[PDB]
């Protein structure tokens, strides 16, 4: 099972259990489909790639055991990002992994300038053990989406620099830990109507784990990307955490550093509250790393155990939540824009 | 042979006798039964599976602590049977049925899996009771690896301590974490529809030629303990320990002589709990956790009377139908859920 | 590239991409160097070495997205430690890895009798996603030190025993989540002119975050090293946690155990506050693992969830920022040293 550049990653990956790389060697791969189980050990190989992508289209089965495990392989996109271009249908096309019903560990792996999702996945139906760990995400519009019913996954000990969104939430459970992030505009997102739900839609989202995560430079000093964000049917104004789903609660929130973190948590379920756990919440000079609750649901908002700044903003949640007091507290009922 | 390869057919005892480094044929089916570990090796798996039959464990690793070589094991599956019966009681004779029986574990396990165990997939012990002053013998790392249909995850006994156990993924398993072995860091591990992640009582299995000694005390911190006493597992309630039958919870701690893990970014949608009984000088805290049941009696959180005063709940969201159950009012900073007081929980 | 012991490293790692080692065997380098990337699959190999060290120098190219990567390799650098000798500037060259412009991922290594740094990152100038998991250091004066401007770094899931010193930190905005120290006189320092700064000084410092982490025994128990560490131009008392720097921010501090895990918070940037969050704080009897902070600075300290036994001291912090109540609370002017 050694796969050299060149020849058809469809066949080797058909005839082979386990594919093993040219170490170092550089691939240049379209429209690949991996039918059954198979890993791949990419030995600090490089793939590129150039058209409509996805580059690996993985055509999951749930009840096999064996897992389909990409470790130690870079993903290339293109060139450098036009962040301005609005996102659209035929962009979210440009994919390094596109997975259905997935059953897979995507370790130690680097993805650059991606159009779309580098990695997307998605539930062929409505309702996998998914682990994706020690990985760089650079120049990408969206590292990780999770589809409806692609539900406890893991995604932890990842690095996201220059990327627009870093994970497009849509299936629940999932656990996000210790994943570090710089200059995206965007960590986290959840609201209905987006991009990547799937064939499942927008199914039992959400509602998993952002634990010892760092949301660093979203809104002010080094990210690159709009806030303003297409949809496929409106526009919305991204944040550093971004939550607007009636019918979604949110996850649990702790030991999460934000520094120019800004968050807009603009509708959850009633029958929930949202506490920001053991945070750092750093911002200002002026409306930088805003952190804002809707009126309506400040009550069931609470912000404990917290570190920061005077320049910070909490704006909406109630002064008696706020235990022990960080930041600069006040009431603006504009506040939060979607 | 080539130095380093071990074919399916070919004896593991010996090629580990006369290797430091094996590398496995990948993809490869192997089947094997009592295999030997007697010096430190490091088994690069390729995506093999290892089959069993009879009495197990599949590998049984003498450990040597002197010796700073780890025993290595990575990118390996292990299945120990079909698929789980999960009504037969748990006995003597089923703790045999395991994939790693460890003793004196200087040991790396990662990127490995763990199907149908009749008892514990992975088991830690030590052959003497630890108490010199040189803390955390062996830096045991168990990461990155998946298991289900298991009896029991992860068993450490007495004086395994100082291990790491994070990054994995439990499902459909009775018990992840059976917890003897002090100081342990266990984060970030996911868990759903096991009737428990972790347990800590008296009178345990795996407890080891060092007992039940210096116990638990060490950190769980950003677990997630999904559907264990409602709407996804179906291994008993039940539990048969040695000499007594318990009845679980998706975490259950019952020792007057020990402390609680420190207890911090949980996620518990039906995750039961009983603090049934700790070592009275310590405080326990439920510490930036998402506490989500209801209706009913489901994912129930129950503190002994006796001991409440010293139990708090802090930085918690949750729902109206999660039960909080003999913790004061006022050590629940900021309220979440319905808090009631009932003198008959937890029973044990 | 199969290197066998012998041979010449240099010239291996600049003429492949990746270098395999010869599984299990004993090699022994000195003064190695890393121009360009290079990727190096340990397979349980060991290098010793003899000499002023280190034993490998890398010199980074942040701008080359291919990251040097080191796996599944131990390092040696003695056959036990020398603890009781005065740290100089001489002995900061004891390294393993001495790394400038890191774009590096080391996973899996060991590190054993460093008298210096094992790992030692630093920055050509002023202003890299640096990973490091899952290795083990025994015995070594300090096992990571990031020098200035070396920020936005992982160093997660290792074990530290018997090292005088964890994490030598100068830049910021690292992540350092599940890792576990015993017997290791300090986890974490942090002050002005200390070793291993680098061409980018004292610049942006800590402010990261520190997560889950457990620091126990550093005061109490089996720990060999000496409280009395030299800095260049000072002698400073050690503990567990160690903080003194009137111009840099404390990292955001949640889930951590300190079991006879001393801290001192002498002094930090008064536009702040800190938390010990969710923590196990456990100590005595008698002076053992207690945590201090200055009493100029105490209004701006809370500790927030945390358990505790009777004989866990804090001093300084005021009774209305210790919610819930934990240990043993007292006032002491005298406290902290530095
Ligand atoms: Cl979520
Ligand atoms: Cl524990
Ligand atoms: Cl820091």
């Amino acid at each position: 099972g050694t796969l050299l550049p060149g020849q058809s990653p469809d066949e080797a990956f058909a005839r082979n259990s386990v594919v093993f790389l040219v170490p170092g060697a550089e691939y240049n791969w379209k429209n690949v489909v991996i039918r059954k189980p198979v890993w791949i050990y990419g030995n600090g190989a490089t793939v590129k790639t150039s058209g409509l992508g996805p580059i690996i289209h993985i055509m999951g089965d749930l009840d096999n055991p064996m897992d389909v495990r990409i470790q130690d392989l870079t993903f290339i996109g293109g060139d450098s990002p036009d962040r301005l271009v609005p996102f659209s249908a035929v962009l979210t096309n440009q994919m390094a992994l596109w997975c259905i019903d997935p059953r897979i560990t995507i370790r130690g792996c680097s993805f650059y300038n991606f159009g779309g999702a580098a990695i997307y996945l998605e539930r062929s139906e409505r309702d996998g053990q998914v682990m994706i760990t020690d990985c760089r995400f650079r120049g990408c519009r969206i590292g990780i989406a999770n589809g409806g019913s692609v539900e406890y996954g893991l995604a932890s000990q990842n690095n996201f620099s220059d990327c627009q969104i870093c994970f497009n939430v849509v299936g629940g459970n999932w656990t996000r830990s210790g994943n570090v992030a710089s200059n995206c505009r965007c960590m986290y997102l959840h609201t209905q109507g987006m991009w990547y739900e799937g064939a499942a839609g927008n199914f039992n989202p959400a509602h998993g784990s952002f634990t010892s995560n760092t949301l660093n430079h979203c809104d002010y000093g080094g990210n690159l990307w709009p806030t303003e964000f297409q949809l496929p049917d409106r526009v919305i104004n991204l944040a550093g955490f971004y939550f607007d789903n009636a019918a979604a609660r949110l996850p649990n929130f702790s030991g999460n550093s934000q520094w120019y973190g800004d968050m807009k948590l603009i509708n959850f379920l009633p029958d929930s509250t949202f506490v920001i756990n053991g945070g750092a919440l750093y911002g200002g000079p002026g409306d930088t790393g805003v952190i804002a609750v809707a009126t309506a649901l400040a009550a069931k908002v609470f912000v404990i155990g917290c570190q920061g700044n005077a320049g910070q903003q909490i704006v909406n949640v109630p002064a008696a939540n706020i235990i022990p007091e960080v930041g600069t507290r006040k009431d603006d009922a504009t506040q939060p824009a979607a």
